[PDB]
DNA sequence: CTGTTAGGCTTAGGCTTAG
DNA sequence: TCTAAGCCTAAGCCTAACA
């Protein structure tokens, strides 16, 4: 019944969220924890820690639908982007594969599910 | 050049009567009607054979028809029923216009939705 | 298995550009 | 210093199948 107002996700929101995800993945690799950013528990924790104004379910849906397809265009270091693509399970179509290989000077190995199997930093 | 065709008063009358009947049916079924969605207008376009698309209808209803409902050539009982059972905001100016045109006193809530009205006739 | 995580619906809000 | 067809995206939240 209540008429809702909607606030967009900003570029700064994406920078903060992606850096959070990267650091938590690195620490989880050191400690042996498997984090799942496409779940909801990760975003429960993110919302508690950052005290975001947005809900965890909203963050999960948005991350899966908007942030993951746009990760390769983020204003982030290319090594960070490649680590995230390799360790999160983000689809990369053929055209995007070529675009990434060209703009990052890398060699991608992408599977039949279009997930990133591996990469070589050819620089 | 894409020619555009305005919604007519007849379009609005048929759409509002359809919405009224669907609201009555939803009340009897105990379900919530969602005329600002898309499925409702898919069903409407199918039933009425209107030549405009469902997405066009949904946008138009939300943005044009709801703010203009009080000006419709419909019985004020139906207009006030629709205002009461659809999320339609009523600002102070529109509230006064309604009270004068229909000879009623409106009780409008903090969400600027119609709570109730008293017929002064 | 209860968390993950695809996919559906509403409807708020943006773009293009005809009237 | 326009309004709003015509269509769209996606915020926001949800469900449901699979593991
Ligand atoms: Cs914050
Ligand atoms: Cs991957
Ligand atoms: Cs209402
Ligand atoms: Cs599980
Ligand atoms: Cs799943
Ligand atoms: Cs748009
Ligand atoms: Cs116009
Ligand atoms: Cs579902």
């Amino acid at each position: 019944k209540r008429i809702e107002k909607r606030t967009k996700f900003t570029v700064d929101d994406h920078v903060v969220a992606w850096k959070f995800i990267y650091e938590k993945l690195v620490e989880a690799d050191k400690e042996g924890v498997q984090l799942m950013p496409k779940g909801i528990a990760f975003w429960n924790d993110f919302v508690r820690v950052t005290r975001s104004s947005k809900s965890a379910t909203n963050w999960s849906s948005h991350f899966r639908k908007i942030m993951c397809p746009g990760l390769h265009e983020m204003p982030l270091h290319k090594k960070t982007i490649l680590y995230l693509l390799k360790n999160i399970g983000i689809e990369i179509d053929k055209e995007t594969e070529q675009i990434i290989e060209r703009k990052f000077n890398v060699k991608l190995l992408v599977g039949i599910d279009r997930n990133l199997i591996s990469y070589k930093l050819l620089d």
